[PDB]
């Protein structure tokens, strides 16, 4: 039986479906392994399925010569070397874009919930303080505000698709405008980097990490919002300066952050910070996921199934279908 | 000699001003909530009086308040003020129909994602310091493909569907009227009977007024229906559904979460009601609660401040106040 490697907690329905056709080596924990400790089991491995912290370089796959397949749980370039892959004669599948969407609701929960003042509120009945309706505890709102979107593809607009209704004035800045009829159909204008963020009631970022949009949002963007302005960022960490933030925070400036991706997490730059600020992390103004974008169970289910088909196809001799090389 | 209008909790100054001219002032411009037996002191000799969510108005109180001639109530549901005991004293109330529903609709659906996506125990984990990258946890229930079910369809009820017509949802919902098939078409609405909604549904969401057929609706027998796995948000009355029934439906793991903004602790027209939320639902973890803050919005706020008072200014002058719930004699 081919051996298969598979570096991060899946259900146990992919166990099941996998063990017939493969030997299979599991981390069913919550863990990330050491980069040594993946390289020891997969060193005679014929299939690897890979997750989000796994990085493949051409390094990785010389230590690795059985290897036929990597199915990776995941949509994205950035840790993986395609051209080393095809040159080493090693298949790379990727899944279909189920990611988009369960982001996008985050997003708009993250919203809502920093406008509202969630996390302090829930704290407060939690504690056994709640005694009746008090006039305070005051929040802002979606309906007259204007929300700016920065960046405007696929989550950009998934964000907006589910703002449909909400009664916001929406406007956005991207590097590739949208079609008219699209614009129309959503009520969404085009505004230029600048004022989107002087402008803005809510700012969503809905962009890619570049080299040319790291650190986009910086002290100097930051300056230009309304008192009391939210930032949400679903995106990457990197997109913005979480120095710069924490500091517009302090100021009383930006009126909150809420945030599901931290600068932390983008490996590839030599001086990323090591963590997040403790002191962003104590903030008030604030709102924190773990990177859960795409954590909703049918979706990481269905990721899960379509990166085993891909490594059962390349095992049975045939060109996975979404064979990325 | 201008009426006396006691007006139970803080107001905006703007609104204070729209009042002076016609009205001596007997305010509560604190943050707190004054006791019954100080309100039935301050309204013994008052014509007027604008009431608030904490507030409760029954025969007893308006017989020892003769002069009364309107309550201007600060929300939509009055289940507090025994609106046929006002009418028998030949007293106005009045009622804010519209201004409260979009920001609780809003909220209601914050509820229903933070819920449904951990946000509560996910935030704790980042502020802890502990955050290394992606784990395989915190997987949760999203909005699309999922069957929604709203009890009740009304301006809340309504106004939630609104919200959710991009988000992939099947949108199912029982009321006691049906809307015209226009609306369902246009929303994507399917009228279904109650415990097919809460055998089929992923999130169940209330949208009910409380009264007399709607106190505890949602109980035992309801709960055993639902999905292992199940949603339930609370934006509406506490005591629309059984708290007792709700946390035993959590702790067997059969109801998958609970949110609320609202608690049978508020509802002061029960004689029976809890005096405090069960420190067991509170320390929950499948739980996402909010102090009764659906319509805490500043420039919202401010709107229904000015309703009431435009109510109860109408009230004073002699004519039907436009929001008027009751009906007095009128001179043809
Ligand atoms: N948190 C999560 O779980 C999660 C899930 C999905 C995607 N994402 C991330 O979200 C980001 C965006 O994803 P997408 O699929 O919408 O990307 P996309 O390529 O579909 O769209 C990117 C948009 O950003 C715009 N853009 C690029 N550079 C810009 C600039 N300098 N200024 C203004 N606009 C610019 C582009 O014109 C485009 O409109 C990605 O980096 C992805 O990694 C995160
Ligand atoms: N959390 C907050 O701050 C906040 C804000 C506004 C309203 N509320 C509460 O929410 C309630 C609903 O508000 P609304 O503006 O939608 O009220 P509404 O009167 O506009 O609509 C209520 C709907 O519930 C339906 N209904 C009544 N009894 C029913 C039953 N037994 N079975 C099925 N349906 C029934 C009615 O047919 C009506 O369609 C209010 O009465 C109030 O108690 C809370």
């Amino acid at each position: 039986l081919p051996k298969l490697v598979i570096t991060h907690r899946v259900h146990e329905e992919i166990l099941q479906l996998l063990a017939p056709h493969c030997e299979l080596i599991t981390n069913q924990t919550d863990s990330t392994l050491t980069r040594e400790e993946i390289l020891r089991r997969c060193r005679d491995a014929q299939a690897m399925m890979a997750f989000m912290p796994d990085r493949v370089d051409a390094d990785f796959l010389q230590a690795c010569p059985e290897l036929r397949v990597i199915g990776c749980a995941l949509k994205g370039f950035d840790n993986f070397d395609v051209d080393a892959c095809t040159a080493r004669g090693v298949w790379l599948t990727f899944v279909p874009d189920l990611l988009t969407v369960p982001t996008a609701e985050l997003a708009i929960g993250l919203a809502v919930g920093l406008g509202r003042h969630l996390r302090a509120a829930d704290a407060f009945v939690r504690s056994g303080q709640f005694r009746g309706w008090q006039p305070r505890f005051y929040g802002t709102g979606l309906d007259n505000a204007t929300v700016g979107f920065l960046g405007m593809g696929a989550i950009g607009l998934a964000m907006a698709d589910r703002l449909q209704g909400w009664g916001a004035t929406l406007q956005y800045h991207a590097r590739k405008a949208l079609d008219t009829q699209t614009e129309q159909r959503l009520g969404l204008r085009q505004v230029a980097c600048s004022e989107l963020f002087a402008s803005s009631d809510f700012i969503l970022l809905a962009l890619p990490l570049n080299a040319d949009t790291l650190h986009l949002v910086n002290a100097e963007l930051l300056a230009l919002v309304r008192p009391g302005a939210l930032l949400v960022n679903p995106c990457r960490g990197s997109v913005v300066d979480e120095a710069a933030v924490l500091a517009a925070l302090e100021r009383g400036q930006l009126g909150g952050y809420a945030a599901d991706v931290f600068e932390m997490e983008d490996w590839a730059r030599a001086d990323r910070p090591q963590q997040i600020d403790p002191a962003l992390l104590a903030h008030p103004n604030t709102l924190f996921t773990p990177h859960i974008g795409s954590a909703v169970r049918a979706v990481r289910l269905e990721i899960e199934r379509c990166a085993a088909q891909n490594i059962l196809q390349a095992l049975a001799g045939e060109r996975p279908i979404n064979a990325v090389n």
